[PDB]
């Protein structure tokens, strides 16, 4: 078992320690080859064929790059080879919980199929990591390379999902606090997962990446902030950090929240819902699970991938007919039709647990002029989109710490005022898109009148008339 | 309704005429989203996630770029908008016949499952195009945009598969001969399908493309060669054309024939073979097909994609157990082990019908080394790979014609010795790779001794690591020392 | 005298019409090989070795791309081959008036050397174009290719500098109004010069940008707005347009206004000022000009390039000693030292005529700290930088018009609040950087106390490192705590 | 301490403070004013890059390779001192280049100073010595743990080779591998090529297909015939053949472009005409010429591409002939390409025969009605050697490899073990002929002299031979 070299188009030739190779070469990790990073966005950007697997390799690589760079510049942090391997493992494994079509699964499908459950891809990642470790004999291999599984499994999970409920972490003590800001940074959102997907998604989408993670790594240092060691950026680089969140927002606008990519995601979700009683996934002890229950057994979840779409598409069973017909309509490009768009006024946000009530509100609106067609709640889709800098209404740069060239061990803060008067004054907004499943010209005309009336009833922004 | 613009990572924003959009938006074309361009190469190069779909859009785009450029520089060729659309449709549709994991299917699986049949992805493409046209009402849309379906369907199919039986084509007459050199060029191999996959495979593999197709297009013209209109290159550019085939050969060497990518393809094929008697695919009239017979019914073939690998991998049926276990071993990376590589010396070339005899020959070699373990024929895989410049033994540049700046419509020939002494003297070769299915350290040591002995017995080239893997076998052969 | 092909790293293989080749192959155009696009930026970003020449070729190319695209999609605009060539010539020639080190010359040097004169690179380009045309016999070549020089020279100059003198242009009538929005767009700043330098500067600097000009061209059309034909964009593209100006601002912040690039430009300017009495440049009729007067005679200006820096650096004349010493200090990297950066709060714009008073204000600040070393006004440089979206306080997207796909002849406006709440609220600001000419550790410590005190006195923003550089000064200001 | 520089090819590069002290000198900054590709900028408008940025890249890559070897093989005992010395040598190996890079040492000096034997490598050693002594670098070297007597010798040896059994004095035999990084005289594989492949491609608009990072990942040091050498992985042999194929490509497409070369020729002819009259001040106020500035590093420090513009902008009547040549370049009134041929076999025209070739072309007797009659001085004959960096030899015969199963055991690999599609020779010559008389009748006649000369000396048929000289190509049955 020696170092393996892998050639990635984004990062070039990456070295994998043999413990990481042992983790990668398992059913639970290889599964990520069959889950598209961008889900339905491939049906809009034909270059966006990339899967979660290759992204995970990239995240693991970058996690290793940052921890190594901090260790080389600051030997006093006493970063050990054990620490480095743990950080790489967490980076590699933080996408293990994603389901079919990535964000479609946790963002659209599970909230509709299992409204009572509180599922996140992060919790899924921890559950899947645990299942990976336990099914493949990884603990004794960890010991063989000097990891202490009791402490180090806890550390890896904590880096993925946060404190597993004073210093709240158990995997490492406070003097290694900075290690928890690499893989998933809950304090300000600056972490290696974004860095990989900015570069990788851009390469495949055909949009150029404008953030330079390498530069950020070169300038990162650890300093003491309120009696905790934290990753700090150079003061001068504050503008690049505002630009990094601007880039994320751009990618959301152009690609991840594309109105057609989103309706494709919605149609796939509607097909899974219609198929859910009939697709069977075998889990532990030969028990049978459904698409919506596979999250309750990691053996079954291991086998839940984008394949489910083609299982439905290629089915012949008449019980799957309605589900299959939705997917067939995607192939013919007979999509549910865009009716229009609005925004809430102020800092008003429609919360997730109101999502399912919105189609009935639109259908119950009492429009402008009398109508020939009457539409019902189930004829409307109402897609609520949050665009923000990753910290709800907050400016994430208020939660970054900086150092100056003349005192590189002294952390400081920088306010927005001190940076630039051309920056945004708000950091979150919401867009509401409405679509109609009835596509004839009379239904669509009526759907538009319901929509515009609803906007007026809710005091939302007056829709642009756009087309018509 | 209207023209669509699509953002492709290789070519940027490309325009799709509404007839092309009508062809794209069908189950027969969208199928190509579920077939990986490089098959098992993704299990070696993790960037190589791209599918035949986006390649096909790129081929159609490039076909349109070349035909438009010829028409703009030479209005005297009388290239019509109808011709342009036909050439674009052929470029878009020339990959329709590919099967699961692309070259694995027609290159490895079908030859082993149906040895009596003569299947190519080209014939597949023609059959699938026909099925696409007839199942989706495309003929009246063709008429609406000025095509004459009977004649233009024939032209499109001819551009894909070649003459469908003195001028042998029926789709266009002799004065548009150059149109048959864009999508699939049977005379010299220079066509737009290569240009797309050079750029696209490189972008995703993480290897850089050295050929500039745009430059070639700027310098291409049509001239009369031996009473036929042909696409000719500028004289000066002959070196770039040698380099283009050198690039193709490089991509084969580095990626498409990667020794581990090939063994993964071989293991996937062996899994499909073991699954073939049990997976059912419904086709026309509700008739049932197998993976190996789905090529005989386009309705069934429409539903034969890379999904088959996951159908096998996730199955619970006990009859699929042997097939599923192969794929599981791929996931654990318990792959058949590479033993080594050699080439025939001279002009002898091992023919397909001798492939099955090779594992027995390796196993019957008599290495004079201490061996504990004894291996059998079935413990060895022998993979024979043909590397050439696309025209078997021939130099494809001897089949290109050139023009000079002082007489741009007058075609000439250029010989290899007029270009450079640094160019190849031979244009085809074979590589032979050996692998062992027994993976332990003693089996692999023994497999290496049988291998190197067999090479010496057959007068093949000395393996590159031959002195390290078989130090006691290499001194016997005086040619190697 | 047919089409020449040129390989550019940004745009690939570009075609040049023979008239454009005749204009390029003149001393007045080739001069742009010896002027760096980014001036002193090369001394910070070592990839930024590119010259105005190659930028100009790119601008000409893009001007041709946009005008061709509009003419192909909208034949009713009656865009002629003559119009296309005129637009290409204007794009090619709009950088002809640049001086040594590009923006250093018109932005720093000429304002200080000739405070009474009003010089811009645009006026320079018109004067240089006229000199190019008249010295090289271009008018008969223009006629040969169907241009009417009297009208078309006027058109080309107008496209560079704006109306030369109710429809104010004389080169083309109102029905070709949209032609004046390609090369230099004074109405909203969207023109092809930016598109080239975004791509080219990024390629050389080692910074990437996410603006796609090709996409913009696909979605651009000409529509009637308030009885004038204008270039409009598809409604969906509004976000991209905000991003395009965000990218320009980024490039300014990261590269063009780099604090060290600017101090290098300042030191080069100070060297030119010290050399200005002594360098002689021969112009028309053997008359002698200085660096600062060469703008008054295009024959002399033709010979005024970045070479002046090396003429000074390599000189032995004792009268050039002070100038030469400055440049030698640049080579040793003994640069003026950066003290810090602040911004005015509110809508205080510091005006140009107050620039010279700022060093005295910093030096007169009364920091309330033990200061052993004493600094003077002449020890401080104060560089005031205006950053904006190209139309001072205005949002340039308020001056773009957009069309919906289903009504492509109806242009409308889109307001900022209809696009996003996360957009800027202001479109112009100023940065003030302070530097010290005394470079030792004690001088710099003192300079930082003067600086931070001055900021507090003027109610400027708290410098980012303010608490580290001036720990005794920042607590006085309650606004900062 | 460490300075960060953003380079477009390598990204953000760290420079140790000793390297920064070397860079920030007049002797190093000079390289900002010397174009990497000389006259090639007049053909490829992207090729504006200078020797400066290339040098930074070479230093960076030298550091990357030595660090990689030291991290994978701690038993080599590579010290931080060794690393810095290797980086300094990489940074400084281009210091000796002159105006327009290869034009200076390849065309100008051989013609202006035929008695002297000058190379850019010797220039680099002289310039390095001058840089060190004029800028007080020795005490800074000591401050960072270098021993200047030994380490200056090592750096110079890495640039120019052995300065007089193990022939090097800067390091002993157990660090032999250190001398294969910056300039590898045994097989040509070094970091200078790797930088210019990537950088020249970026600026030319041609894409690089060699992956130096991959080579570094697979490089190891093994004992070969009792010497420690840098070896490559056996599998990677194909990539190494491709690396020299890429170099040959870049030469064919760009470095030896027929117009780029004629522009270099015309620039050289201008310098020769200016050489008696341009003065460059050097040490002690002594005056030097363009051709003698190589003898005094203070004057050479001030000899850059500026000399072209000094000539172009001059008014001195003694510079008139030189200035007129350069003005003709601006108007694109260039000497005209007549054609191209190659010697047959392994026949090779030697440098000392170059000047006699125009007389041979002019003395050819074409057998055609010619109104115009041309003389020796109307012809330029440019002889170009294209090879894999070791004359007739295959450079892969001088590479050592290791196998995965015995990474300490070096082996050799022959060409026939790799592929039958590889080149059968590793060197050739191209001969290009140009005419200084540019009218249509002169050029017609020049083509007949040219094609006749080719037939007389059994040379290869010109590619357009049947269109340029339809009445001359029928002589030769090999061509028909
Ligand atoms: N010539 C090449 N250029 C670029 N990438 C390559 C090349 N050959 C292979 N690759 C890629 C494929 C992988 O992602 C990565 C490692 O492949 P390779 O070095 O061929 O590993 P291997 O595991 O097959 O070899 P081995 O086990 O013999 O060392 O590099
Ligand atoms: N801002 C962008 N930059 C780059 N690519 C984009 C951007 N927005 C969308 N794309 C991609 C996705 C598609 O491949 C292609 C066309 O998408 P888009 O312009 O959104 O067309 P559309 O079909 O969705 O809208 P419409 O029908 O209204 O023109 O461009
Ligand atoms: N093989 C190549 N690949 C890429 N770019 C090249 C190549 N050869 C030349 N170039 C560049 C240099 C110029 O910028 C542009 C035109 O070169 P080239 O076609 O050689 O023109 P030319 O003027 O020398 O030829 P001619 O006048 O015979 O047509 O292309
Ligand atoms: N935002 C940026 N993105 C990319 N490159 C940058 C950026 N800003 C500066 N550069 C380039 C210019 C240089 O080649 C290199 C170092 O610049 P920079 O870090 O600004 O150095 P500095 O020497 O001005 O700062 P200091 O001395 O304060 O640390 O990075
Ligand atoms: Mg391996
Ligand atoms: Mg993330
Ligand atoms: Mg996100
Ligand atoms: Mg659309
Ligand atoms: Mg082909
Ligand atoms: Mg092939
Ligand atoms: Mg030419
Ligand atoms: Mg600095
Ligand atoms: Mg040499
Ligand atoms: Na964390
Ligand atoms: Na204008
Ligand atoms: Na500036
Ligand atoms: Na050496
Ligand atoms: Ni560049």
């Amino acid at each position: 078992d020696t170092m393996k070299v892998i050639n990635d188009p984004i990062h070039g030739h990456i070295e994998l320690h043999p413990l990481l190779v042992r983790i990668i070469d398992t059913p639970q990790f290889q599964r990520l080859r069959y889950i598209k990073q961008l889900g339905g966005g491939y049906y809009v950007f034909p270059g966006a064929s990339h899967n979660r697997f290759e992204h995970s390799l990239g995240v693991g690589y970058l996690a290793g790059c940052l921890v190594h760079a901090l260790g080389e510049k600051q030997p006093e942090l006493q970063i050990s080879e054990r620490d480095v391997l743990c950080v790489q493992i967490a980076g590699l494994c933080r996408n293990l919980g994603h389901g079919p079509f990535s964000h479609m699964f946790d963002g659209r499908f599970i909230p509709l199929a299992r409204p009572e459950v509180k599922w996140t891809h992060e919790q899924g990642s921890v559950m899947m990591f645990e299942h990976l470790i336990n099914s493949n004999g990884i603990k004794p291999v960890m010991e063989q390379y000097g990891l202490i599984p009791e402490e180090d499994i806890c550390f890896i999970k904590e880096q993925i999902v946060g404190p597993l409920e004073l210093w709240p972490y158990k995997g490492r003590p406070e003097n290694k606090s900075f290690l928890y800001e690499i893989v998933s940074n809950k304090r300000n959102g600056i972490d290696v997962d974004k860095w990989d997907y900015f570069a990788r998604d851009c390469h495949h989408l055909g949009i150029q990446n404008n953030f330079d993670y390498k530069r950020f790594i070169k300038f990162a240092r650890v300093c003491e902030v309120d009696n905790e060691l934290r990753i700090c950026a150079r003061d001068k680089e504050v503008g690049n950090l505002y630009d990094m969140f601007h880039t994320r927002n751009s990618l959301h606008r152009r690609a991840y929240q594309h109105k057609v990519g989103n309706i494709i995601d919605t149609m796939i979700t509607d097909a899974f819902l219609k198929a859910d009683d009939y697709i069977e996934i075998t889990g532990a002890g030969g028990k049978k699970y459904r698409i919506s229950t596979a999250i309750d057994d990691m053996e079954a979840y291991t086998k839940l991938t984008d394949n489910i779409f083609l299982e439905i598409l290629y089915s012949t069973d008449p019980k799957l007919k309605d589900a299959r017909e939705i997917l067939k309509q995607i192939e013919y490009r007979n999509l549910f039709k865009y009716v229009g768009e609005t925004q809430p006024t102020g800092q008003i946000k429609i919360k997730r647990e109101d999502y399912e009530s919105l189609p009935k509100e639109v259908a119950s609106a009492k429009p402008k002029v009398l109508l020939d067609v009457k539409l019902k709640a189930e004829d409307f889709i109402v897609d609520v989109i949050n665009m923000d800098y990753g910290m709800q209404e907050k400016n994430p740069i208020d939660h970054v710490s900086f150092y100056c060239k003349t005192a590189p061990n002294r952390a400081i803060r920088i306010t927005k005022n001190q940076v630039s008067q051309l920056l945004p004054e708000k950091f979150a907004e919401q867009l509401i898109r409405v679509y109609c499943k009835k596509v004839d010209r009379k239904s669509l005309y009526a759907a538009r009148q319901y929509f515009v009336q609803w906007c007026a009833d809710r005091n939302f922004t007056k829709p642009q008339d756009g087309d018509v």
